[PDB]
C-alpha cells in the first residue's frame, strides 16, 4: 500500500481486504466483492456443513464478484433476456462461498443499519452477483450497508440422507447462517451496525428468511425480516425427512451409486455436472413450482414442520414486512403446462385447464383437483379461453405464494408480530415477457434495489420516482421496524396487518391505497378446506 | 235465477255466485266435486271420478280443507295464520273452484290452473291469497284451483302394495286436470290452452306433471314458483317411504304384511295420524316433510334427476323463479337463535349447528365445506353476516340451486324457459325486516290482491301487481310473458344455458341479469354430489 485509495483498505477477522470505488448516479460507493466466509466446500466437504474460512496472509483483492455456486442453467428460451437475467453471470464452481458488501463512500462515521439480501431460485439456482441485486443504489441514496452472500443450491446445498453425519441436509441454510455470523463479527469494520440487521429475500430467499426466523440459532443474528413472494410454509419450500431420503437415494442410483457412508462417499466421487444433469429426474410427479432438493424437516435446523412452528411460535419481538406481486403464477406456466408459451397469447381450452391443474397442484387427489377446477371456473363463461388462461395462472400463484403468505401474515400477527403486507402491481415498462403474464414473480426486485435510478436502463421518470419511494419504505423498515416516513404525514399511511382488519397496501405508480383481506375467500379454500379434504378423504 | 250462474257439466248442473271485483262482477263456482270422497276404505287409495248427481248442485261456497296439521308456532299471528286452514278440516275434501269473467267469455279463453304449496303436508285452494277474482276480472282469465290430499292421506306409501301405492295426492291433481279437459269449455275455458302454475310444493307438483306421461296431454305450459321436482325435499325413494309408513304405523299401534298394516291404519281417526306425522323424519331438520311424492317407478318412472337429465322437452314453455330470501321463513321453525320477535343475530357456534339442521343429509366434511363457502372471511364472526348466510344456505340448497339446475336442463333439452327473481317486499308484511322477501310472499301480487283498496297496499304495489298479472297471463296466452303490443319494457329474454339471462321483478322496470347464483350453485349442483359419491 501507500499509493492506493486509503478508503478501500479494511481489515476483517480473516485478514486485510482491498475494495473498489463504484459509480452510482448520485455519487461514489464502496464495494467489497468476493470476500470468502467459509472453507471451499469441495472434495470431502461436499454435502457437509460449512467450516468458517481460515485467515489469509496479505491483502485479499475484493474488487470482483466470485464464482457462482454450481447449478442448473436455464435453456428454455436461449438468448431471451427475460430468462437470461437470472442465469449465472460468473464461472460455475463448487468453490463459491463468498459474500459482498456495499457501503457509502466515504464509509459512514456512525453505526449504520445493515440490510442482508438472500436470493431466490427454487434452492437450485441464483447468485448474489446478478445485476438486479446490485447494492450500489441503496448504499448511495439511502446510506445503507448492504450485504449479500452466495449459498449452495441443488444437490450441493440440499441433498440429504437425514440422520447421517456426511449429508445431514440443510447445508445451504447453514452457508447462509455462517454469513450472518460473519456480519456480526465484521460489519462494524465497514461502519455497519451489528445490532440493526434486517434480512430480506425473494421467493426461495424469502422462504430462507422465514426459516431463519423459525430456527433458534439464527434468531440472535438479526432483528427484522422482509419476505418477498415466498414463505417457509407452503407446498414447495420444504420436504419430509422420508421424501428427502427417497430423492437422494434415487439420484444416487441414476448416477451409478448403488449404509449411508458408502452411498455418500460414492456421490462425492461424481463430477458436479453429473449431479446437475440428473437433478430433475427425482420429482414424484410431473409438476411446476416444485424443486428437487430443498430444506428438509430434520428435527435440528427445523425442529418441526414450518406449519407447526408458525402455529405455536411466540413472535412478540418480531417485525416483518411480507408481500406478493400481482401475477405470481404466470412465469411458471411456460415451464411445463401444455398450451402455454411466451411467444403467443396462450389462450387455452377447458381440457388444457384440467390438465394444467394436475401439474400445478401435483399432490392433489382427483377430488381435490376437481374442487380447484370448480372454484376457479367462471360459471358464466366456463369455456372462455382468456378466463381459463388467467385462472390457470391464479391457481399456481395462489397455491404456492399468495395463500402461503396470507397464512403466514395471519399466524404471525395472531401471535405478537408487527406485520406489514403489500401487493406490488406495477409492470416494468422494460419487461420482455408478454403482456398476458402481467406482473410476474421476481419483477419487483428491480425497483426495491433502485435500478430505475440508472438513466442508462431506459425506465420512465415515474418509475424512477416510484423506485425511490420503495427504497424509502424498505430502508425505513430496516431502520425502525416501520416503513412509514416519520416526518411526512397525510401522504398515506401503511397500517399494520391484523387478524381483525386484514389491512395491506397497493404498491404502484399511484399513492398508497389501503385494501382489506388478502384474497380472503380463495385462501380459505387453500388453507382451511383443502387440508381437511386430505386428512379425511 | 241468473242464467250466467248456471252451468251443465258432465255430472249434472251447478249454480255459481256473482262475486264483486274492484273493476266489476265475476262468476265463481266454488266447491265442485271432482272425485268420490276418499273416505273409509278409500283412504290412501287413488281417487275415483265423482258419480253424477241430480238437480242443481250448490257451488256458491268453498268446500272443506283436506285434513292436515295446523300451525301453532305463533298463535294468532297473521304471518303464519294466513296459510292455516280457513274452512273445516275433513278427509272429504276433493273439490275444485272455477272463476270466469261475468258475462261468460264469448270465445274459448286460456285457462290457468293453480296448485297450492304447503310442503305436501298442508294448504287449501280457499286461502285469501289464492283468490281468482282479480285475474278473472282484469285479464279475462278462466282460473281453476283444486284441493288435493296432503300428509299421510295424500302421500303415505307402501310401494308395490295395491292398497297404499303412493302419490295419490298427485293423482288427485291429475283427476282435477282431467275434469278441466272434460268440463271447462262449458265455462268458456279453452281446454287446448291450459297453463299449470303453483308455488313451493305446488311448483314441485307442476314439475312432476311435466315428468309424468299420462299428465302431459292435460296441459300445454307450466309455471314453477319457488319449487322444483328435483332437489332434496320434493321426493323420497321407495325404501325411505316404506320405512316412514312402517314407523308411523308402529307409533299408532299397527299392527308385517302390507294389507294388514294398511287395514289397521284405515281404522284410525284422522287426528291420530297427524299426531305422529312429525315423528318419522330421519334427522333433526328444517325444510323437510314426512310424507311427499315417492319414486315408485310408476307416476315417476325414475328419479326427478334422472328424468330431467334424459327428457325431451322440445314442445314445452316454462316460467320459473325464486324470491330473494327463500330460506328466512324456515329458520324460526327449528334453528336455535332465530325468532320473528328479534333481529336474530347469531354466533358462529350457532351458525355451524344451524348448518347441520339446514343440510340434514350432509356428512361432517360436507357441512364444513358449506360453512367455509358461506363464511365471509373478512367478517367471519359478524352476527349480521352469520344470520344472512344461514338464510342463504337454506334458500340455495332447497330452492335457488334446484331451480337453476331445472332451468338449465330444460333449456338444453329443447324447452322454452323464462326465469325471474322476485325482490319486492310487501309493505303490509307482518314478518320482521331481517327475513326480507320470504318464501311465499310473491303469490299475493300475482293473484292481484293489491287491487283491492280495502287491503291497504300502496299505489306503487297496485301498478306492480298489474304488471305481474300481465306477465303471467301473457305467458298463459302465448308461452311468452312479453306484452305483444307494448314496444319494450325492456324485453324479458328467454333463459339459455349459454347466456343464463333472467329478470328482476320489483318496483323498478325489468332489469336483465346473467347467471342465477352461478358460482354458489356450482358448489351445490356439481361439487357436493361428487363429495357424496367418493364419501
Ligand atoms: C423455472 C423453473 O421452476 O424450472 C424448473 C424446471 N426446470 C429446472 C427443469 C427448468
Ligand atoms: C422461477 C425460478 O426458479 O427462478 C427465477 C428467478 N427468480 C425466482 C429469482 C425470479
Ligand atoms: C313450517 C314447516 O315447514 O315445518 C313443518 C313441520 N312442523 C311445523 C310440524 C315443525
Ligand atoms: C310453512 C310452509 O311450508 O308453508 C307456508 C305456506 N306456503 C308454502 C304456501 C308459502
Amino acid at each position: 500500500e501507500g499509493r492506493e485509495d486509503p478508503q478501500l483498505l479494511v481489515r476483517v477477522r480473516g485478514g486485510q481486504l482491498r475494495g473498489i470505488r463504484l459509480k452510482a448516479p448520485g455519487g461514489p460507493v464502496s464495494a467489497f466483492l468476493g470476500i470468502p466466509f467459509a472453507e471451499p466446500p469441495v472434495g470431502s466437504r461436499r454435502f457437509m456443513p460449512p467450516e468458517p474460512k481460515r485467515p489469509w496472509s496479505g491483502v485479499l483483492d475484493a474488487t470482483t464478484f466470485q464464482n457462482v455456486c454450481y447449478q442448473y442453467v436455464d435453456t428454455l428460451y436461449p438468448g431471451f433476456e427475460g430468462t437470461e437475467m437470472w442465469n449465472p453471470n460468473r464461472e460455475l464452481s463448487e468453490d463459491c462461498l463468498y459474500l459482498n458488501v456495499w457501503t457509502p463512500y466515504p464509509r459512514p462515521a456512525s453505526p449504520t443499519p445493515v440490510l442482508i439480501w438472500i436470493y431466490g431460485g427454487g434452492f437450485y439456482s441464483g447468485a448474489a452477483s446478478l445485476d438486479v441485486y446490485d447494492g450500489r443504489f441503496l448504499a448511495q441514496v439511502e446510506g445503507a450497508v448492504l450485504v449479500s452472500m452466495n449459498y449452495r443450491v441443488g444437490t450441493f446445498g440440499f441433498l440429504a440422507l437425514p440422520g447421517s453425519r456426511e449429508a445431514p441436509g440443510n447445508v445451504g441454510l447453514l452457508d447462509q447462517r455462517l454469513a450472518l455470523q460473519w456480519v456480526q463479527e465484521n460489519i462494524a469494520a465497514f461502519g455497519g451496525d451489528p445490532m440493526s440487521v434486517t434480512l430480506f429475500g425473494e421467493a426461495a430467499g424469502a422462504a430462507s428468511v422465514g426459516m431463519h426466523i423459525l430456527s433458534l440459532p439464527s434468531r440472535s443474528l438479526f432483528h427484522r425480516a422482509v419476505l418477498q413472494s415466498g414463505t417457509p410454509n407452503g407446498p414447495w419450500a420444504t420436504v419430509s425427512a422420508g421424501e428427502a431420503r427417497r430423492r437422494a437415494t434415487l439420484l444416487a442410483r441414476l448416477v451409478g451409486c448403488p449404509n449411508d457412508t458408502e452411498l455418500i462417499a460414492c456421490l462425492r466421487t461424481r463430477p458436479a455436472q453429473d449431479l446437475v444433469d440428473h437433478e430433475w429426474h427425482v420429482l414424484p410427479q410431473e409438476s411446476i413450482f416444485r424443486f428437487s432438493f430443498v430444506p428438509v424437516v430434520d428435527g435440528d435446523f427445523l425442529s418441526d414442520t414450518p406449519e407447526a412452528l408458525i402455529n405455536t411460535g411466540d413472535f412478540q419481538d418480531l417485525q416483518v414486512l411480507v408481500g406478493v406481486v400481482k401475477d405470481e403464477g404466470s412465469y411458471f406456466l411456460v415451464y411445463g403446462v401444455p398450451g402455454f408459451s411466451k411467444d403467443n397469447e396462450s389462450l387455452i381450452s377447458r381440457a388444457q385447464f384440467l390438465a394444467g391443474v394436475r401439474i400445478g397442484v401435483p399432490q392433489a387427489s382427483d377430488l381435490a383437483a376437481e374442487a380447484v377446477v370448480l372454484h376457479y371456473t367462471d360459471w358464466l363463461h366456463p369455456e372462455d379461453p382468456t378466463h381459463l388462461r388467467d385462472a390457470m395462472s391464479a391457481v399456481v400463484g395462489d397455491h404456492n405464494v399468495v395463500c402461503p403468505v396470507a397464512q403466514l401474515a395471519g399466524r404471525l400477527a395472531a401471535q405478537g408480530a408487527r406485520v406489514y403486507a403489500y401487493i406490488f402491481e406495477h409492470r416494468a415498462s422494460t419487461l420482455t415477457w408478454p403482456l398476458w403474464m402481467g406482473v410476474p414473480h421476481g419483477y419487483e426486485i428491480e425497483f426495491i434495489f433502485g435500478l430505475p435510478l440508472d438513466p442508462s436502463l431506459n425506465y420512465t421518470t415515474e418509475e424512477r420516482i416510484f423506485a425511490q419511494r420503495l427504497m424509502k419504505y424498505w430502508t425505513n423498515f430496516a431502520r425502525t421496524g416501520d416503513p412509514n416516513d416519520p416526518r411526512d404525514s397525510k401522504s398515506p399511511q401503511w397500517p399494520p396487518y391484523t387478524t381483525a382488519a386484514q389491512q395491506y397496501v397497493s404498491l404502484n405508480l399511484k399513492p398508497l391505497e389501503v385494501r382489506r383481506g388478502l384474497r380472503a375467500q380463495t385462501c380459505a379454500f387453500w388453507n382451511r378446506f383443502l387440508p381437511k379434504l386430505l386428512s379425511a378423504t
